[PDB]
């Protein structure tokens, strides 16, 4: 224990004196903004590093140390940091002109494009994040069905203030929210079942992102589609980061259809983006001409986005491109689970595809109560290691594959792991 | 009269734009009206919008219109300017995507504090209503209150809207709606349920209603209630701070607790910020507050980038000065046709923002426009796309820098043929 808090000093002092120009940065951005931040996950101690540059699946930092990105927008940066399709087709519709202020002749085509690669959006709208198509969502499902309730899971992110520990985040809205337990679904038939008359909407991610890659089961899943249609209740997934999963998705590739899906991060092409969409029947209720519902939002439409996001699925994110990157994924989750077992140490990589998260526990992961005794300075330990193999990950421990990343790099993270085992068989804890 | 008048508009306008009724017939497939936005919508059917360049706007079908409108207000700097585009190809050339602090943000959040130095500390969002949830979230917070005072007729964004009651859209909050302009309802009702309420959240001049001004008194019944009982007042200038150099409520010398910021402010890119005072912005500090505020594109190098070019080349204090002095003569002048004419019609605003109504006497709140003949406004539209001016159905007129002194001659002008030629429809003053 003390020699943890020792190897973390240390971490912190070295990684301090190597990146001054990213230290004086943070001082004085911190004058405007809290903590120098304006998005929480970006931030870590003892103060995050200001990248300066990105170019293929590259970063650099303020201090000119060159990264292989291993994070990637948090799975909204896809196609690297300098795709010239995706660059080329914003230039193109910049000298349209922008701010077009009417329905254009870019949103019909990416709006058309999503319904094809994801079938059960019979129609959808554009929004500027995933917190909004999932309030958008929660919305639409509480005036279709003239109910207030909302089922939701322990661990279950859906946005800035649609977050959930065991309870809502302080920051969440406050719905009739019902947090019921990620992955029983026991407790979930029964549950709904017991509040039928009351429950709008099941809302559930099919693979949770942010509380560390945790795949929904089978049975789970199965059991919510059942017991929505049996109380009346809408299912919603939440596919923003599941999306990219599959050819067509998560919720597809897994045989199951909710009542409406939400979207977001690279569907826009790497420009703010978001989007809900489903049954045409529900969406009806936004039909300017008919529908009792409004939704407005001054960019909901923009040029940029609209552009971007087709150009993007269309030459480079194909569902084949999903389908093979998700392949890879696999076989890097597998690589190093198994140098985690061989090497006897209490630690795994849970996830799907192209997306996985570091995990300093032995065993089953199914929610994110079997990772609330973890040690958080280990995966801080990890964090500043990778960086030391020139390695840009996430704090948490969220690892996520784009495009431009090659076979060597993947290389370089296994090898990185393999290293920090090795260097720390005293400090982090067996397997038994 | 009016059913024919308005029968032969549709005609009209159907005839003229068979491109974008064609489209809007395929894009209603795979958008419910074939829409992603409500306010863009009008019967019997939207144009689609190809092409923009300055203050000029191309339909599908080619025509080419002054505009008046200009993205509700986002689009300040027309449609072209090439220091926003110079400044977001600078940025992309740099790489986007970043997943970290990166090297624009803070040049952008300094000059926001520091032109409205209510804002002390901020932080970004992507939209207006982002900023007005996460505004919201902090008062609660901060406080440790739950009612949060708001005003009939306001606009807040896609789930904040309010009319008598909060819209079936609008998340439930603990909403206290009060009517606008009502010094004394306010000031009885914030003391009534003070100890509850967390927050009061009111625009300096609401947009959606009809650009309709807080009068002073009201404004400062604000202040004074709410620092009375302990509430924070934020003023959502997500339009608002244009219309002046440091925005309105600077010009009116009131000081909010917190400030919601969008539209123009990130170059004509996605953009919403939220600040104000330290105190309570701490409640976002990492190191040790305890409320997280994460959404990926919140810091994108694309806005930040768009937004400084555009805020220090552009629309400078002195140009916001300079475009609300131009407002204000246009509004002026619109008046004194309408006043000139005999007829029941006026533009109601501050500067550079005003909007067409069709009634008499002082505007002060949505009440007063309730009884409205929609139709007329329907009329104007129409009328307005006849004379190739391109602007809002609800009568929303919004200037931008490429305007020229002869564009805007060409909107009092075609208000002048629209009275000569519809005076036996259009209701009579006194
Ligand atoms: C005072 C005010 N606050 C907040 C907002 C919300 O800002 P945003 O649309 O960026 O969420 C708006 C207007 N939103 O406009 C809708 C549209 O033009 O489609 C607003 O007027
Ligand atoms: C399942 C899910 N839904 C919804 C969301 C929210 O989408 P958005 O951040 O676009 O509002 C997210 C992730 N948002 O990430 C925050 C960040 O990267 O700063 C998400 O994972």
């Amino acid at each position: 224990h003390a020699a943890i808090d020792q190897a973390l000093a240390d971490a912190y002092r070295r990684f301090t004196d190597a990146n001054p120009a990213s230290q004086r940065q943070f001082e004085a951005q911190a004058r405007y903004m809290p903590g120098a931040n304006s998005r929480s996950v970006l931030f870590y101690a003892p103060f995050p590093l200001t990248i300066a540059r990105g170019e293929g699946a590259a970063l650099w930092d303020a201090d000119g140390h060159r990264y292989a990105d291993f994070i990637a927008e948090y799975t909204a940066g896809v196609y690297g940091h300098s795709a010239p399709e995706i660059r080329d087709a914003v230039i193109e519709a910049m000298q349209g002109g922008i701010n077009l202020t009417g329905h254009n002749l870019l949103e019909g085509r990416l709006a058309r494009l999503i319904c094809e690669r994801f079938p059960q959006i019979e129609q959808l709208r554009f929004t500027n994040s995933g917190t909004e198509a999932n309030l958008m969502a929660l919305t639409a499902a509480l005036h279709f069905t003239g109910r207030r309730k909302i089922v939701v899971f322990s661990g279950g992110y859906h946005g800035g203030v649609l977050g959930f520990g065991a309870r809502p985040s302080p920051t969440t809205v406050p719905f009739d929210f019902l947090v019921l337990p990620y992955n029983d679904a026991q407790t979930a038939r029964a549950q709904i079942e017991r509040h039928g008359p009351e429950i709008a909407v099941v809302l559930v991610e099919p693979m949770q992102g942010a509380s560390g890659c945790i795949p929904g089961q089978p049975d789970f899943l199965q059991a919510l589609r059942e017991s929505a249609t049996q109380v009346g209740a809408l299912l919603v997934f939440d596919e923003v980061m599941t999306s990219r999963l599959a050819p067509h998705g998560l919720a597809n590739k897994l045989g199951i259809r909710s009542d409406l899906t939400t979207l977001g991060k690279y569907i826009g092409g790497g420009m703010s983006f978001g989007a809900f969409g489903g049954r045409a029947d529900v969406m009806a209720l936004f039909d300017p001409r008919t529908g009792p519902l409004a939704h407005s939002g001054t960019f909901n439409n923009n040029v940029m986005t609209m552009a971007a996001g087709y150009a993007g699925l269309t030459k480079l994110f194909t569902p084949e491109a999903a389908g093979a990157l998700a392949e890879r994924g696999e076989a890097l989750r597998a690589r190093l689970n198994a140098l985690c077992a061989n090497e006897g140490v209490a630690m795994q990589f849970t996830g799907i595809g192209s997306l996985m998260n570091a995990h300093f526990v032995q065993g089953d992961v199914r929610s994110s109560e079997d990772l609330a005794a973890v040690d958080g300075r280990l995966r801080q330990l990890l964090f500043f290691h990778l960086l030391n193999e020139d390695i840009y990950s996430s704090p948490r421990g969220f690892v996520v594959l784009s495009l431009p990343l090659t076979d060597a790099d993947i290389d370089r993270y296994v090898a990185a792991i393999g290293s920090f085992i090795g260097g720390h068989g005293a400090l982090l804890p067996r397997a038994n």
